[PDB]
């Protein structure tokens, strides 16, 4: 249940018990919303370039629910998770993918992560929205701290590069101290 | 289920069918949070001035769960809506009481009047946290607006009142351009 271990990659995950619960941590940003009838499904990544082709939803974390009375709930913190970031919701199935070209969301999330058979599942068990106005003045143990460093110069590796489709420049946030902390220490260095 | 009925005091309720599902929305703050193993509690009020001498919680939401699956559900979503509103929390039940003491904090909630036997039960679909320079700024149909006013009215009723504990100037917030709008508008008409 309760002594909890950073994740720096689910990369880490291949390498990890095949049959245990382990209580996770990592810090990603949010770039996947679905709720369907049957679940609902909360895709982050740190965008760690693996070759790539794919980075979009490298942790897909588990939001499972049976009934009338937990789809509520589950709706609700969806409706309050998007609230924050200040993401377009319906009134009263959500659809949103690569929300990062639009908005850069970054999380700090708690998962148990549970194995069976060598294949695993996260289960969520709390996510913690970061402002990016506070991302930005943190980076200005460490482990957050390197994730979001980390995630930064994996964002400055994405945006020169002319063939992917995330760009700054594109965002819709948009503060001008963003414009700043991109071409300041990271993109120089 | 849905064509929904706007409520502008919990004094409504006592007029309602007595055995319907009613879908509701009403404006209130949220001013109390009660996690336990069993059930979850969120009070809100508008603070009507009965008489008085009880105001704190006169909307009680109820956040049923049955599981290990929903309580977790139930935990994210009191987790992001004190985040919201910028609440401590503890890490990884929550008593919190007279929270508009400290902070203002105004929701906009759907829930789902049900009633059985003459008694009803409020069940939360959706609460929408509304920043108070959001307010601030919406006082200057109107059902929401016109709660807002009322809401705003009964807190100078209140905070002048030199008996009752809720004092503008012990507030946490704090943006000097609350002691503006109070003193403004509505702390001289």
């Amino acid at each position: 249940m309760k002594n909890r271990i950073f994740v720096s990659s689910s990369k880490d995950f291949e390498g990890y018990p095949s049959k245990a619960i382990v209580p996770v941590q990592f810090v990603a940003l949010l770039t996947s919303i679905h709720l369907t009838e049957t679940k609902c499904l909360l895709g982050f990544s740190n965008f760690e370039r693996r070759g790539d082709q794919s980075q979009e939803d490298q942790y897909l974390i588990k939001l499972k629910f049976k009934d009338r009375g937990s789809e509520r709930l589950a709706r609700i913190t969806i409706s309050l998770l998007c609230q924050y970031f200040d993401i377009e919701l319906p009134d009263l199935t959500v659809i949103l993918r690569d929300i990062h070209l639009e908005r850069l969301c970054f999380s700090s999330c708690k998962a148990l992560y549970v194995s069976k058979h060598g294949n695993y599942t996260l289960f969520l068990e709390d996510i913690k929205p970061l402002d990016l106005v506070s991302v930005i003045s943190t980076i200005s143990e460490c482990d957050l701290n390197n994730s979001l460093v980390d995630i930064f110069n994996n964002l400055i590796e994405m945006n020169r590069d002319e063939k992917n489709r995330f760009k700054f420049v594109k965002l819709i946030h948009y503060d001008i101290e963003l414009k700043k902390f991109v071409q300041d220490q990271q993109k120089v260095l």
